[PDB]
Order: structure tokens, then sequence, then C-alpha cells
RNA sequence: AGAUGAGACGCGUUACAGUUAAGGCUCUGAAAAGAGCCUUAAUUGUAAAACGCCUAUACAGUGAAGGGAUAUACGCUUGGGUUUGUCCAGCCUGAGCCUCUAUGCCAGAAAUGGCGCCUUCAUCGUGGGUUAGGACA
DNA sequence: CGTTTGTACTCCAGCGTCT
DNA sequence: CTGGAGTACAAACG
């Protein structure tokens, strides 16, 4: 009777196969699977903000660049380049202008400030209050609608849609009330909570009858506090928590970013267990619990599975019946880095502010002057090796503060980058790290085998350096983390960096030495 | 005790062009030094920030008329684009519907009204959606 | 003897406030 | 962070 115990957890999650007949244990391990970070779909979304923005605002001033050459006012007019210039910045319009105010925020001016600038613009352009008003629409404009009220929906429950707080605030208040020794005041408790005309009488209860301190910050939460975050309501389980009815609806895929770790441990499953165990019973409710439930029968071929409810978590695997995972390689991930270089003449440059530069990077800048003054404000400050310069450090300033902060900025050369890596989009020039997706292996004339990198097809029209192949015969290709044995060797490796010599790693007993060999001396098991 | 989702505001980066300041080099002059080129920094303007894939039976603007909780959609059901070698998440969207979910701003105590918004028509144009995230090959 | 690949070493990567 | 870059150093085949 072969048992598959799963002790999921966070950060962790032990596996382990044992026979409950004879209590023998033929299978056990421990593992993570939270990738780097799945939280890099946080980044995913910066960035997603960050391309809808630009969009709208590319947009926009499009519109504004039609209406403005429809009424008359072309690129050469200054009324044009004005207020076209004003759109650029315009100015946030959530909170409204009257020291509060002042202090605030000291940049982006405000929307009434930037409009007000434009009817000045306009009135000095000669223009009628109709194309004024237009304008200042054009200004006022959503071009991407504001719909965020209910776009994520905890949905109906079998078990464990759904409204808002704010919406069913009578439901938590009586579920608060359920538990009180006083019925009488029941309702009009309720009719207390509830008005806003009402709210002095609250607090005689918490002294008429001496409640937890937890009660009174529920109340007081659900007294127009706790506005945010949805409820469980549904047509099931709106008062109670009746366990009736079992599997009455199916179930689906929302639970973002556990899906990962989910089937992150059912790979391991998938690879070690079923080509070679068979188990009749499975023991590990919450919404993954059943995602991962339906997945182990969707992968044993069983629709009717038994599953029911670090080496001290592959003991509690153990008890209930090394390996991570890391991946940018993908197709779903990103091309090339966020922040373009600049490449002339072949020489590698970005700006940077100089409160950014740490100790350990004394001599990369390019200027000669600035290099002295920011070596000789290291050793003026307690700024040593690691730490970057503060704006109180700032404020004995480099040469020419901007006009908008006390900081200012340099050029430096950038290391680890070679021109194998440039893509140039547009007018743009990254670095990437995916430029490569395998290794072809030719041999050609009295046998000369020799490797070439196959470049990155989604790339490949973008490479400053053209890609390097002269005539062969393809007889081998490798692609990045396969088994691949060495010629002359009896183990078997697998390839952590590719490219030319690919970097090969020991499939078991390694401490971390990795060695490299050439691809022509490399075939896969 | 966190989840992912919508929309902006800005700072940073890159390209091209302009202005200013500092330094170096070169030509010339009788000389003071005049001029040209390069470098670095500040500042100003414009543009780009996935590659791509799909869409013109689409998308967007203007004008008129009607509707607007008895209704619409950020909702439900069923399809489509992103989509690929295969399946998805997220986002956008076609048709029908209101079981679940949500419904903004101004005024009027309030009934309610006016804006936003949706639909139809006319006219004008080319624009729009999604892409830095997963899993199995 | 004169090249030619394999090894250690160092370094590289967008960030804030709001509703 | 992972996938890769340049750079100084070394031992081996042609």
């Amino acid at each position: 009777e072969l048992v598959l115990g799963i002790d999921y957890g966070g950060k962790y999650t032990g596996l382990a196969v044992v026979d409950r007949r004879h209590n023998q244990v033929l299978y056990a391990n421990r593992l993570k699977m939270r990738d780097d970070v799945a939280g890099i779909l946080k980044d995913r979304r910066k960035q997603r903000g960050i391309r809808r923005t630009a969009q709208t605002k590319k947009k926009r001033l499009r519109e504004l660049k039609n209406y403005l050459k429809s009424i008359g006012y072309n690129e050469s007019t200054a009324t044009f380049e004005t207020v076209y210039s004003l759109a650029h910045k315009r100015g946030y319009d959530y909170a409204d202008m009257p020291q509060e105010w002042e202090e605030t925020k000291r940049n982006s001016r405000h929307r009434k400030e930037v409009v007000k600038d434009v009817h000045k613009a306009m009135i000095e352009g000669r223009a009628t209050e109709e194309q004024i008003k237009r304008v200042e629409r054009i200004f006022n404009k959503q071009y991407r609608p504001k719909r965020f009220n209910n776009r994520i929906l905890t949905k109906c429950k079998v078990e464990d849609n759904t409204p808002l707080r704010k919406n069913v605030r009578d439901l938590l208040i009586e579920n608060i009330v359920r538990f009180f020794p006083i019925e009488s005041e029941k309702d009009n408790l309720k009719d207390a909570v509830l008005d806003k005309n009402r709210r002095e009488e609250v607090k005689s209860f918490f002294r008429k009858h001496k409640t937890d301190e937890h009660i009174r910050k529920q109340v007081y939460d659900i007294a127009d506090n706790k506005l945010s975050g949805r409820t469980v309501f549904c047509k099931e389980h709106i008062l109670e928590h009746t366990e009736h009815s079992k599997e009455e609806r199916k179930v689906f895929r929302l639970a973002p970013s556990l899906k990962t770790k989910i089937e992150n441990v059912l790979a391991v499953i998938k690879d070690e267990i079923l080509p070679k165990f068979t188990v009749n019973k499975v023991v590990m409710a919450s919404i993954g619990w059943r995602y991962m439930r339906d997945r182990l029968r969707e992968s044993a071929g069983n629709k009717k599975l038994p599953i029911e409810r670090t080496l001290h978590h592959a003991l509690d695997a153990v008890i209930l019946a090394i390996e991570f995972k890391m991946d940018k390689g993908s197709r779903g991930s990103a091309l090339h880095d966020r922040n373009p270089l600049s490449y002339k003449k072949g020489i590698i440059t970005r700006r940077f502010m100089v409160t950014e530069i740490e100790c350990g990077k004394e001599d990369d800048v390019i200027s000669e002057t600035y290099r002295e003054k920011l070596k000789e404000a290291f050793k003026r400050f307690d700024t040593k090796k690691g730490k970057c310069l503060t704006d109180k450090e700032a404020k004995e300033a480099g040469f020419c503060i901007k006009k908008n902060e006390l900081v200012m900025s340099l050029k430096c050369s950038i290391k680890g980058t070679g021109p194998g890596q440039m893509i140039r989009i547009n007018n743009n020039v990254f670095k990437t790290n995916v430029h490569n997706v395998g290794v072809d292996v030719y041999l050609d004339e009295k046998g000369k085998k020799k490797a070439y990198e196959r470049k990155n097809p989604r790339l490949s029209k973008h490479f400053i350096e053209p890609p390097p192949q002269p005539n062969g015969r393809v007889s081998f290709t490798l692609k990045r983390r396969d088994m691949v044995t060495v010629e002359g060797e009896d183990a078997i490796y697998r390839i952590k960096k590719l490219g030319t010599s690919p970097t090969i790693e020991a499939v078991v007993g390694s401490d971390g030495k990795t060695r490299t060999v050439s691809a022509t001396k490399l075939t896969k098991a």
C-alpha cells in the first residue's frame, strides 16, 4: 500500500513515499519552489504602468497636435510651442489646491496652474473660449478609463462572486453581535453603528458589558473604517459555515503566483514518482489546496484518486505518508535590460548620479576633475566601502547642482558587457542576457569540428554585431539546462552557461565549483 | 495578511538638435589674444523604451437625437486577439442575459435635475488592442 | 618553438508618491 | 538574481 505524502510549506516543501503495510520508506527529499521570486509580477506591473502611461501620453500629444493643426497653430508658431511644451507636464488633479499644499510636493505643479498657463498662452494667441475650453478638455481627458472597482473577484464558494466589505457591512456587524449576551439591544446597536448620527452611543456598550478589545476594534472597523477588501458572501455560507454538499461546482484557476510553486511541486512529482511508483493514497479547504487536488488527479491518470486532508520538513512528509528552481531564459521573460546604454565609437557609457556611486568604484568616471572631487569627498566624509552618498553629503555640493534637486550627474563606463550583447531597437541600445538560445556544432572539410552560438530568433534582426556563421554541416545542437556527457569522462554533466565553450555542472556531488568543456567534446546523455 | 488588478503624476535612461560654462588641441596675428575642432558639465526642445502578433466588418474625433439602477458593464454564459510547438494567467473585446459583482462627479434636504457615460445617424480621419510571467514539451 | 583554448577574478542589471 | 562579459594567466598541441 504505497502512500504519497505532501509536506507543502511556504519556503520549502517535503515529499515522501512510504508503504504503510511495512513502514518502508522508499523515497524522500526536500526542495524550494519560489524561483528567484514570483514577485517579479510586481516589476512586470510597474513596467506595464510605465508602458501604458507612455502610450496614453503619446496618444494625447498626437490628438492635441492634430487639433491645433486643425485650428491653424502650426509648429512654427510660438503658441503651438508654448502649449505643446506644457502638455508634457499636465500636473496632478486628485488633490485640489487651496502651507500644507506647498509642503506636499516640490515638482509636477498642479493641473489648474498648467491650464492657467494654457489660458495665458492662448489669449496671447488670439483664441476663442471654445478653443480654449477644448484644449482644457484635452488636458483633462481620460483615454484609458479608470476601471478599478470590481476587477479581481473572489468567486462563489462551494466552501471556504463575492461583494465588497463596503456594501454588506450590516452582515459583518451582525456577525459581531451574534455572540453577545444581550438580545434586545442587538437591533439598537445595529441602528447605532450604521447611522453616523448615532456614532456616540456605541461606546457605552464596551463599558456596560465589558467586551473584549478585539470586539471593540472590529466594531470600530465596521464603523466606516474597514471599507476595503472582499468578504466570503455568495449563494452559500452567507452567514454559516456548514460543510454539506461536497463538490457541487467545478474548480477554476483563480490564485495567481501560487500556480508557479504548485506546479513546481508537481514537476518533481511527475519526474520522480509517476514513472517509477504507483500510489494508492495521497495526503497533504483552501483554493490552492483544491487546485492542487485537481491537478494531482489530472496528472495521475485517475479522476477518483483519494486525496484527503530543514530535514524536519522531509520528516513531516514521511510522517504524513537541494533541488532549487530558477529561470529567466523563457519566452515570457525580458528580452533586454530596462535602462538603455550609450554605444558610441565602440565605447559603452551611461550617466549616473554622483550620489549613487560608492567607494568601491573610484576611477570608473570619465571626467577627471569630478573623479578627483569624488575621491576627495570620499576621504572627507565617513562614506567608506559600500556606502552611497546621501543628500546631507550632497549639501557639500558637486559642481552645478540641478535646477530641481541637489544632485549631479557624470558619465561612467560599464564593465561586464561586450559587443555581442548589443541590440539596437529604434534609436535605443540595450544589453541582453538572452542572446544565445543554442549551440550548433558543425563539422566540415577533413573533420574540423567547431561550434557556433545560435542567436535568439526574436532579436536576430536587431544585433549590432553581425552573427558569425561560416558554411558547414550541422551535426549537433545543444540547449541550456540539458543533460550532457564529456568525451573521456564517465560522469553526467548539466549546462549552466552556454556559448562557445559552455559552462557545465556536475549533476551530483558538486560543491559550487564549475568547469568548462568545448561543445565539440560534448554529447547529450 | 496578504493577493494580484486599473489609472496617472514625476524623477531617472537613450537618440538627434540648440544655448551657456570650463578645459585641451590646431591655424593665424605685431601682440593682446581672434577663429576653428574636440572633451566634460549645466540647461532647452523633440523623439524611443520590449521584439513581435492581431485588427480597416477595426479604431478615433466632431455634431445631432435618445437612454441612463425598469439600465448598463470592470458582471454571468459562450467565442475572439495577445497564441507560440501545446495549455494558461493578466489585459482588451464580439453576441445574449441580470443568478453573483459593481455603478463615478456637481447641485437640490429630498423627490429629482445636469455632467460624465452608452446606443443610433451624419461627417471627418488612421488609428487601436496586447506584449519585461508562468507550466509542459 | 607559437598559437589556442581552458581557468580565476571582477563586474553587470530602474526608482518614488497618490487614488 | 542568472546568464554572460572582458581580462590576466597557464598548459598544451602543430
